[PDB]
């Protein structure tokens, strides 16, 4: 009334799952945009039939034409590479995607600025905390209208693994991972709860040990690498996390979700994007929540931001 | 496969909303049982038509026959009075329902024992922490198969009021209210989080004050009384809370939900029911979670239990 | 984005269920407006807490102030009486509500015209086909922006009863009831299908007989009277039907739903509202579908319209 | 209570989407079984994290071990090839998959018979009407406990394309495609409705022409080939169709869904599987609905069955 138009800039693995989920949730019309000929049209056609099964009414079209960004309410950018040429799966590292994906963000930014400067933008392309700022710079959109995927996905993994040990509903575990989406992501032990209860109570009761949690933390950090080596760069959970973010915007849910956003002094950092809880509603990023980190937690945050900064200089 | 059978023992205000929600969620077949002639049949007929609008397939029938408890998978007991004769709305107090509702619990307990001893039982009738134990005693069901409504409802109010001030999604506020469902309910300030973050951070940031929270606590405790004086004994949110509990059981969600359950030493209390977080799944109460209360919080818990104990002696 | 504002003009039995369902479906902010003091505020407060259980974010407020119609995207009018003074339940007839409810529609129409002339209006108050046109006249809204409840509800009953006999999913039965919502509602036997198959195939196979269908038709026509005599004027299924209609508008689903709408020559009738399939989407009534009735079916349609016309002259 | 166990025998493109949708809908625990090492474990891990985003509690595990079929409530067989070696995309034909997939069905059948003879089986592997009977023969399961995917998917395409022309909600178009899932699928023009109304009324009103419908029929038959040539063998809509079928079984919805099932005289055919409306509920195929085809429609049905029969002799 009128339906949202959601343009998926990138129609690869994450793009495909997002289109599926958008139709399931009847969230809006979908454009699967890609530079690859034919493929987005095929995925769009396949996906469009699910309107019947889902009792939805969302158009799904493919596109190779950047001007289809015109009219977009939400733009989700997954365009780019998941691996660097010559690198084995064992040495997979998001940092190595920087020289492959940087020029793509600049190009897409220019098209967003021309065609849909008032759209809400979600950047996914890795290394995401670098790429989101690059796209912010070139798209010209306001700081409250662009975020990067990271924390919703990283914490989904931490929350899930803890829930398996404790035999509780996965979403009843809450947790914070901040700073950057990469190997220096900051897993804040102090900010884990189970049914709203400090995780430390469960540790005290010997229901999960500190050593078990350490292993879960390592597993969380290395989850993408683990999945890359088993199969592929992850896509199902990334897509679900992105759609949770987009839905909070579209429906004005005002969920607290950890995303990469422009810092303007929070944690002692400015002029850079980093992962922190934000509130997503109809006005985009309605609030940037600054966790009251202690000095040791802040030092870990600084290590994460330093990686983003290092790569930004290489970009 | 086969569909759950859910018997609503009591087809009044809460019963009606529960039947509506069960059909919306396609949770199982419903029996609206009541002692009142004709009424449950009328409500059942009205409600049954919503299967079409909801794309569900749940039978909804009315009953005046206790033997319809046979085959029940879940029994929800709302049977009883919401007010005592002669009392004004201003002096409404759940304690005064004790002499009206006690004999009803005994009667229903006998029918559950005969007809559906393996059912999962949710007791709602006030004063609920007294009534749930009375029904436990007379139904003979295992301790893991019977709970009382309280904390999900009480905390829904606290969570909601805080969310309104902070402009976040209501369910992103988490909170614990324990001990008893009544005027001595224990609102645990230390156990409030917003997006998994200690509420104290928001207080420190002057986004909500300690004085504002005090007023919200008072409002939470007095919410039922407020609604009684505006309209009626509450029913929509009670129904939704009950269905959240029943659904966690039926679908094995293993949600952490605060309910009245048999204490066997937790908080220093035995041989009594009280409100505490529990995990609800396919095996009923799968875990009783004991909050690691400090001495001052425990003293408040003791005050709540003392009220339940006092009335149990009067019953 | 921004959330729809849905004003329920009338906060009685149907109003209450609608508010509940709106929060369940997260459809928009809700105002429960009524002339009765305190009651709508109490219902609103109770209902608002269900945002937590439902993972929704819809405001629910009560109102006695007509100016709260300002800003409404959807207005649902249930204001008025369900029974006439002095009449027994056995002689309940929607026609007798005419002198009670006519002035109410005029009053509400004036307030809609002043405060929300661009809102989409759903009229429920009986006798609905008369009341909807009266409100159209006094509100001044376009013909595509106002409909009356009838056919979705009447057919939910027919569809449901047939589904019970045939042991199929209720919504897999499709059926048309047209003309007017009252005792001369036209049940079109030729337009019944089961899984898209003509009902006649099932009759031929002796899975349901013509005599059984006749009894189901009578039951359908007399369903409201049946429920009135068992309990009350129906409210759960009416609410669900209304919300199905409102949702199709709000989400641009373009569902085909039978509603009372202004006829401009369809079926040989003009200058009157009657029940017919329409398509509801973002532009309101996007299409009025005229069934290609045979002469005998049309004669029944004429009998229904004649009742609406007779009462319009009395109004 | 206890959760269903759903084993996906085949963890390729359709398997992946099914696992995603099962978690979205919280339908049961999932095993992604495949002969490929590592891949199913990677997909399972990725998918499992979506329990958090979806508020679900479904295990998702990978497997290379056939014995994990033990305990299965539902088994969905997508194992096998989507294309034949040496064939271009332009000459893609499901018939050519016969020599590649036949031995796979026999092998899987033996493992089902040993490990989960009481499971409900959905066969997807092409050519599906041949493969489903082969699996029936080797698994030994009852005729009411095994179906093949076809008609839900084929009709989703027809329904969708018509809905686009008529600007109505996709699922408000109903249609039947019977006989076989392949190039001789029978598109029954007489059995198309829109909002329960004969499509012929819309043709009479010049809202869609007979020539337009002919083009839509051709498009429907050739949809898989179209998607193969644009992208890949279809997977998103196949997955959604399969999950609609599985869900109707698991939740006892009793939906009418067109599937491949054992014919025992319907349409004059026995000892073969073919596509026809069936009712899916807790007892599996609860009803086989025989459309009362006219002689010309039956001749088309016979042509479809003849293809299945021809390939069965080659198998
Ligand atoms: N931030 C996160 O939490 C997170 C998580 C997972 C993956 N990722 C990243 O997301 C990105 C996409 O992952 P995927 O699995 O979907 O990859 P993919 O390779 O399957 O899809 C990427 C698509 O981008 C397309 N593309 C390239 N240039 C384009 C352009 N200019 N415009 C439109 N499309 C273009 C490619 O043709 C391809 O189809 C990768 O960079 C990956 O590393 C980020
Ligand atoms: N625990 C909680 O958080 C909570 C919250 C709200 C209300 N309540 C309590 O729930 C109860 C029901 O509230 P309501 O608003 O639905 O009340 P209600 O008066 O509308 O309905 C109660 C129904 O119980 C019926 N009844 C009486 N004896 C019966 C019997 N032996 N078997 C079956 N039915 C019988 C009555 O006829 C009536 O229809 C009250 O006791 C109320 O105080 C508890
Ligand atoms: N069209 C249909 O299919 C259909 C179906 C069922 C009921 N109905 C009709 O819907 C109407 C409402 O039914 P209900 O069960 O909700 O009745 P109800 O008596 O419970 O509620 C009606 C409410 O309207 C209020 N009211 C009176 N004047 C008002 C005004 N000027 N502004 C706002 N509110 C006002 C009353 O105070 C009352 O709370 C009745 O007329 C009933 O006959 C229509
Ligand atoms: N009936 C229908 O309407 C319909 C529609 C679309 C596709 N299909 C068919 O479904 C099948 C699967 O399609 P897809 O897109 O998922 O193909 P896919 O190639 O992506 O996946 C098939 C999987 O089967 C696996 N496999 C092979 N042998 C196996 C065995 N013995 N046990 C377990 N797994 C085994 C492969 O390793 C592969 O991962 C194909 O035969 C396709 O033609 C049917
Ligand atoms: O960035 C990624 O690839 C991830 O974490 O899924
Ligand atoms: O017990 C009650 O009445 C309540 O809190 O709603
Ligand atoms: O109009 C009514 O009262 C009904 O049909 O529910
Ligand atoms: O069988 C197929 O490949 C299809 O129709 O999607």
């Amino acid at each position: 009334a009128p339906k949202a138009k959601i343009v998926l800039v990138g129609s690869g693995m994450i793009g495909g799952v997002m289109a599926t989920l958008i139709v399931q949730k009847n969230l809006g019309d979908v454009v699967l945009f890609d530079i690859v000929k034919n493929m987005p049209h095929g995925k769009a056609l396949d996906t469009s039939h699910t309107n019947v099964m889902a009792y939805s009414n969302c158009k799904v079209s493919g596109s190779n034409t950047y001007d289809d960004l015109a009219g977009a309410d939400v733009v989700i950018v997954t365009a780019g590479f998941t691996k660097a040429p010559g690198k084995s799966d064992k040495e997979w590292n998001r940092d190595d995607l920087l020289p492959l994906n940087n020029k793509i963000m600049i190009e897409i930014g220019g098209h967003i600025k021309k065609n849909c400067p008032n759209a809400f933008i979600i950047v996914v392309t890795n290394p995401v905390d670098v790429m989101v700022q690059l796209l912010h710079q070139h798209s010209g959109v306001p700081k409250n209208k662009i975020i990067g995927l990271g924390g919703v996905l990283d914490t989904s993994r931490l929350k899930y693994y803890i829930s398996q040990k404790l035999n509780v509903c996965p979403r009843d575990v809450n947790a914070h991972i901040v700073g950057a989406h990469g190997n220096k992501m900051v897993l804040l032990k102090r900010y884990i709860t189970v049914g709203g209860i400090p995780l430390q109570e469960f540790i005290n009761n010997k229901l999960i040990s500190d050593a078990e949690l350490e292993a879960i933390f390592d597993r969380t950090v290395n989850t993408a690498l683990e999945i890359v080596n088993l199969h592929a760069s992850p896509y199902v959970a990334p897509a679900a996390a992105i759609i949770e973010m987009a839905e909070s915007y579209l429906k004005d849910l005002k969920k607290v979700l950890i995303c990469s956003t422009l810092l303007e002094g929070q944690y002692g950092h400015s002029d850079i994007f980093g992962g922190t809880p934000v509130v997503l509603g109809a006005n985009g990023v309605e609030q940037v929540i600054e966790l009251q980190l202690n000095s040791e937690e802040k030092a870990k945050f600084d290590e994460a931001i330093a990686e983003t900064k290092r790569m930004k200089a290489l970009a």
